[PDB]
Parts: structure tokens; C-alpha cells; sequence
């Protein structure tokens, strides 16, 4: 009559398959604050109407967690390939994460229309690779219309519906969230039971805390404020929570004054995992970059950051992400929406340090926090990831010696046809986030594709460089590298100072340092 009539779905596809574009066709062959939990309503060949709701998912690693939640709202995800593609890191990586909350996953090949286009490419891929059923594949042109309906269908009749009780007690699970300066922080979540009407007194299950509800309703798409939320449902919910740290995604929702035996299963809160020391540059100001972070940090719950100050650079910022992409998302939106120009030290891992003395082990997040004395030392540990990569046979050879360089450990390599093959390496997360996404990308001519996973602390032989600028040594530059890879790292960052260093009146000498031991020189001449 209503919950038997509803469909909770996402679009789970790689970078650039088209993810958003189908996103369109659907609401315009449907209807006659960002992109979240769409409702619309659809006509099915069957005959009655259905309750259809979008789910919008992370593409990036960096929001694994946040996608695996988008996902556990819902019950089937459109595993969207580009047909002149095929199956990408993220398409597998994806697919995986669906596969854990039991979703239907439907295969949807897009851009077929291209020339390039090569569907029983695709095809056998999905089969091989996913284990799926080549003929529940649905071949489509979003760029143009074809196929659209035969995907409204499909979610139909292949999804099933939601199945809570909306008579049990509320628990609707927070997959997102945003800070709606009217509204307040806001939590798009999904009602498994119970309902949810304004005025009524909610709990956050991780937290403790209780809010009365003062609005819910869903982007249809517009922000429509609805009567309640039932079982099976996907919107938002306002309650005058005073910001988006509050509503933790993966967070449950219930009644406060009779809530529900459990929470929903796999919470877990926001973990930096890439830190680096933000300074104000040029004629910005440290009050306008401390003033447009506490007014960026408003509308992100993960990212976290701290007073750094260096004897060179002056006073900024620590600043931790989950992530390379969210920390560039970071940069783009403050030098943009604040005007703020921004310096931005070398990306690094939080380390896990055991010095003597302290029984207790260290975490390191900035490295001039790291023991300048070396024999203090215990132990160092790092964390590790699984990468995962997807490439054409021609560039293997490369991106192997590529990997290995890095210190990747490779556990696993398998062909996803003929001339695809599949690549599992373990290696340190430091080694990633330095010029592996370009170099990986400049070898394989933008071809291949990967994902990772964290995989746990393992100890290291790990030291600290220092920077000196003509012997004066610069908190802020110095840097932890695995001893072996040392050298390297000595001479790559002389190099980019050589040349990041605006020639001045004197010589420039810069060396860098392993514990008193110079490795690297470089010295940039005079003033003309
Ligand atoms: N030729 C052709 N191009 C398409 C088709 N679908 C999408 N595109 C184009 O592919 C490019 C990227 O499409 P998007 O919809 O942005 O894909 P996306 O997954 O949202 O990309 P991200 O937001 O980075 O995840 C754009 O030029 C789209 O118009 C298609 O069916 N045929």
C-alpha cells in the first residue's frame, strides 16, 4: 500500500562513467543545500506508482566509510560502467562494499553511444570479473535517453522494498549531513523503523543526546519540509542541533522516550588520516585563514586542526583529512569561497612512535614532533594499505617497478581479460600520498585505475630529515622517510627547493639532514 511501493537505491560508478548525468534523466523522466536523499515518484508498465529514492554516494576512497553507509540505506545500488572503459579500481572496490551490505546490484553500461564503445567487453567483464549475469546488464546513453525507463524497471522490479516496521521504535540511520544555516545542522537519514514527525523527541545513540525534531521532509529535490518520515523512508530531519559533529554519520536516530534495542551496526567516527600544516601565504592574514577554517569547519565533521607555528613560516595551521582529495577539496573551497590564500606543507601519516621512558606510544601528526633524537627511539610504526589497480597489459612492467620502488609488497596479480589486468599491492600509505597518483597516471597515459584500504600499523625503519636554509635548520620542512628511501627524498626536496626558493641578494645553500649527517645539497647562486 505504501512500504511495499518504495525504492531505496544509489548509483555506485567509477569516476567519470556518468554517475551524475544519469542522476538528471531519471528526476526530468521522473518530476514531468547539495544533491541528497531525491524523492520521486514513478509509473511502472506494472501499473501503480513508486516511492523512488536517490541516494547519493562519495566517489573518492577518502569517503570509504561515508559511501558505506550511503549504501547501507539502501537495498540495491546501479553499478554504472562506461562502456568504452570498462571495469575501473573504484567500479570493483565499489561493487565489494555493496556486495557486504547485501545490496542488488544493478549493472548499468553507459555511453554506449561512443565509438570507442565496446559492450561484450563489458559484458564478459561483468561476468569474469563480478560474477554477475551478463544479461541482467542494461545497455544506456545518458548522454542521451536510451535506456532510461528500462532502468526505472529495473530498480522495481529487482529491488526489493524496504522492511521495517513503523510501529516498532524509530531507528533511522544518519548517512549524511550538511549545516543548513536556517535549519541548523542537518542529517539526511533512512527510516528502517518507526516514524519521525516534527516536535518529537529524538536520541542520538552514540551520544546520548536528545533534540526535539522541528522539521523533516526531503529534496523533492527541493528542500520540502513533509507532515513525518516513515519506515522505509529517506529525507532529512532538523532539530536545532548546533553543528554536523553532533549527527556523525553512521549515527542512529531514535526515539528518547522509547528507543530501539540497537543501533544500526558499523558506526564509526571520522578519522583523519593525512595531516599537513596549512600557513597563510601571500597578503592573506593568520586571523583570516584561522577565521574561514571555523567557518569551513562548519560544513565538514571529519576534518580537524590544530595551532602550528615555525621559526620560518610564522604561525598556522595542522590540519588533518581522511584523505589526498579531501584535503585538496579543503584547499580549492578556502582559496575560493574565503579569498584566503594558502601554503601547504608536504602531506604526511600519523606515526606510531615508541620512545624509551614512555611507556605509552606516541602518535606523531606533525613531524617536527617527532624525537630529534634518534637513539630515544624504540620503534616506529606506519600504516600500510592493500592497493588495488586495474591497467592494460602494456603498462604492468612500469607500474610494478613503479610499486615496487615505493616499497609495495605485491600479494596478488590476475588478468580481467585478455589485455586488463588486476594488481594487489601492500604498501605504505606515506609512499602514496607522494607523487603516486600523477606518476602512476603519467605511465599508464591516464589508463590505469586503483583503490586501497588501510591495513593496519606495521613497524618500520623510518628517520627524520631536517631542512636548513644556509645552516639554519626549518621546523616545519622537516619530513620522516623510511631510512633506505632517505637519499632520494634528500635529493628530490633539494631540488624543489632549488627551484621554490625566489632567488634573492645572497647564495641560497640548502642541505638536508639525517641526524646531524648531511645526504643532499643544493645551492642556487647570488642575485643576477
Ligand atoms: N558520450 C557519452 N558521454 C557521457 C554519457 N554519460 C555521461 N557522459 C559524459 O561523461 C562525462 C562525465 O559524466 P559525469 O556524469 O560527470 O560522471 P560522474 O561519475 O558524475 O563524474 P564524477 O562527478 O567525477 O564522479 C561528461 O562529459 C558526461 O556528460 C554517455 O552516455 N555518453
Amino acid at each position: 500500500m505504501e512500504q511495499k511501493n518504495v525504492r531505496n537505491f544509489c548509483i555506485i560508478a567509477h569516476v567519470d562513467h556518468g554517475k551524475s548525468t544519469l542522476a538528471d534523466r531519471l528526476l526530468e523522466y521522473t518530476g514531468a543545500v547539495k544533491m541528497q536523499a531525491v524523492r520521486m515518484f514513478y509509473k511502472a508498465k506494472d501499473g501503480n506508482t513508486y516511492k523512488l529514492h536517490l541516494i547519493d554516494t562519495p566517489g573518492h576512497v577518502d569517503f570509504s566509510y561515508e559511501v558505506s553507509r550511503a549504501l547501507a540505506a539502501c537495498e540495491g545500488a546501479l553499478l554504472l560502467i562506461d562502456a568504452s572503459q570498462g571495469i575501473e579500481a573504484q567500479t570493483v572496490a565499489n561493487f565489494w562494499k555493496a556486495v557486504e551490505q547485501d545490496l542488488v546490484i544493478i549493472p548499468v553500461i553507459n555511453k554506449i553511444d561512443l565509438p570507442s564503445a565496446d559492450v561484450d567487453r563489458v559484458k564478459k567483464q561483468i561476468e569474469e570479473v563480478l560474477g554477475l549475469d551478463p544479461e541482467e546488464a542494461i545497455l544506456a546513453s545518458a548522454k542521451e535517453g536510451i535506456g532510461i525507463e528500462e532502468i526505472l524497471e529495473a530498480i522495481v522490479n529487482r529491488i526489493p522494498p524496504p522492511k521495517g516496521d513503523p510501529q516498532k521504535p524509530l531507528k533511522a540511520l544518519i548517512f549524511d549531513s550538511y549545516y543548513d544555516p536556517y535549519r541548523g545542522a542537518v542529517a539526511f537519514v533512512r527510516i528502517f523503523d518507526g516514524e519521525v514527525k516534527p516536535g518529537d523527541k529524538i536520541m542520538l545513540m552514540s551520544t546520548g543526546k536528545e533534540y526535539e525534531v522541528t522539521e523533516v521532509g526531503a529534496q523533492t529535490p527541493k528542500m520540502t519540509k513533509f507532515d513525518k518520515l516513515s519506515a522505509g523512508d529517506v529525507g532529512y530531519i532538523a532539530a536545532s542541533i548546533k553543528d554536523v559533529r553532533d549527527i556523525r554519520i553512521g549515527d542512529t536516530i531514535t526515539h528518547a522516550k522509547n528507543p530501539t534495542k540497537e543501533p544500526v551496526p558499523g558506526f564509526q567516527p571520522a578519522k583523519p588520516m593525512v595531516y599537513a600544516g596549512i600557513y597563510p601565504a601571500e597578503d592573506t592574514t593568520y586571523e583570516e585563514l584561522r577565521d574561514a577554517l571555523e567557518k569551513y569547519a562548519i560544513n565538514d565533521a571529519a576534518i580537524v586542526y590544530e595551532p602550528e607555528s615555525s621559526p620560518a613560516l610564522g604561525m598556522g595551521f595542522r590540519v588533518g583529512f581522511l584523505g589526498l582529495l579531501h584535503m585538496e577539496i579543503v584547499q580549492e573551497r578556502l582559496e575560493r569561497e574565503y579569498g584566503v590564500k594558502i601554503i601547504t606543507t608536504a602531506p604526511n601519516v600519523i606515526y606510531r612512535v615508541k620512545k624509551k621512558f614512555t611507556d605509552e606510544v606516541i602518535e606523531v601528526r606533525n613531524p617536527m614532533d617527532f624525537p630529534d633524537n634518534a637513539g630515544l627511539i624504540e620503534y616506529v610504526e606506519e600504516p600500510f594499505v592493500l592497493v588495488t589497480i586495474i591497467t592494460p597489459k602494456e603498462y604492468v612492467g612500469p607500474i610494478i617497478q613503479l610499486c615496487q620502488e615505493k616499497r609495495g609488497i605485491q600479494k596478488n596479480m590476475t588478468y580481467l581479460d585478455p589485455n586488463t589486468v588486476y594488481l594487489e599491492y601492500e604498501m605504505p600509505l606515506s609512499e602514496i600520498i607522494v607523487d603516486f597518483h600523477d606518476k602512476i597516471k603519467s605511465i599508464s597515459r591516464g589508463f590505469a585505475s586503483y583503490d586501497y584500504e588501510f591495513i593496519g600499523y606495521r613497524p618500520s625503519d623510518l628517520i627524520k630529515l631536517t631542512v636548513l636554509i644556509n645552516k639554519k635548520p626549518v621546523d616545519a620542512l622537516s619530513f620522516i622517510v623510511h631510512a633506505d628511501r632517505a637519499q632520494k627524498f634528500a635529493r628530490r626536496v633539494a631540488e624543489k627547493l632549488r627551484e621554490t626558493i625566489p632567488r634573492q641578494l645572497f647564495e641560497v645553500h640548502i642541505q638536508v639532514a639525517k641526524g646531524g649527517k648531511v645526504i643532499a645539497s643544493e645551492r642556487i647562486k647570488p642575485l643576477r
